[PDB]
């Protein structure tokens, strides 16, 4: 299990958190320095349960897919809730087995889903430490509309900044003051199954990507990555999806 508390939190103490959510995943294989991410687990072995505490130190359990870094659910003191998807249908038969009740959210955890279930695009939600905070304070009681809005945050304070060093800074850097996410941080995760496929295949293919992912930079410049020397792949990129999965 990981663990983070927003109560005396700072850009360090949650840059250790996403330290810790990176080295609960395991791996066997490292493509280009970057850890890669299993095909498959089978069990209850597949699921990291991530220990969030708001500012007043309540808390919820979220269940992260470790092959993908996929937030399947939660727990909620004695009500389990999960995304309206078969594989968090699944994550349900091995996590929070002990809770009195299970609610199935009125929709998946995909980012389209989300969006229109929260009524914004996620362009337009402010994220951060802050509102990770608001997040958690909503998860505890149900709340289908709001709840979309928060996991849009949770998604992105979690698992984003896990996948993506740029995002983890970002977060950093809305720590005591929330701000809505730039453009190269939409574009990165937009891109993380293209790049983790790419990044896979530059294997064999002498470091060069069978097919140019295009992304937005800090400037807000639409670029194109070709090849493994390229920043996202030598800086920013923490995991990648397996090709298996893709
Ligand atoms: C690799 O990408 C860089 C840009 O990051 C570019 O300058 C260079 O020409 C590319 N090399 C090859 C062999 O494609
Ligand atoms: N539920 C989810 N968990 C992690 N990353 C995601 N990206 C989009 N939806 C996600």
């Amino acid at each position: 299990d990981v663990s983070f508390r927003l109560s005396g939190a700072d850009p360090s103490s949650y840059g250790m958190f996403i330290k810790d959510l990176r080295n609960a995943l395991p791996h066997t294989e490292k493509v280009y320095n970057i850890p890669l991410l299993l095909p498959s687990v089978s069990g209850a072995g597949r699921y990291l349960l991530m220990h969030l505490f708001n500012y007043d130190g309540n808390t919820i359990t979220v269940a992260v897919d470790v092959t993908n870094v996929y937030i399947m659910g939660y727990l909620a003191l004695t009500t389990s809730y999960f995304f309206n998807e078969p594989a968090a249908d699944l994550a349900s038969q091995y996590v929070f087995r002990s809770a009195r009740r299970k609610i199935t959210l009125p929709y998946s955890g995909n980012y389209e889903r989300l969006q229109i279930a929260a009524g914004k695009p996620r362009e337009k939600i402010p994220i951060g430490l802050p509102a990770l905070d608001t997040a958690i304070s909503t998860l505890l009681h149900y709340d289908s509309t709001a709840a979309a809005g928060a996991l849009l945050v949770l998604i992105q304070t979690t698992a984003e900044a896990a996948r993506f060093k740029y995002i983890e800074q970002q977060i950093q850097e809305r720590a005591y003051r929330d701000e809505v996410p730039s453009s190269a941080t939409i574009s990165l995760e937009n891109s993380w199954s293209g790049l983790s496929k790419q990044i896979q295949l530059a294997q064999g293919n002498n470091g060069v990507f069978r097919t140019p992912t295009v992304l937005v930079d800090s400037k807000g410049n639409r670029v194109q990555i070709t090849n493994v020397t390229s920043n996202v792949v030598t800086s920013n990129i923490q995991l990648l999806l397996n090709t298996k999965n893709i």
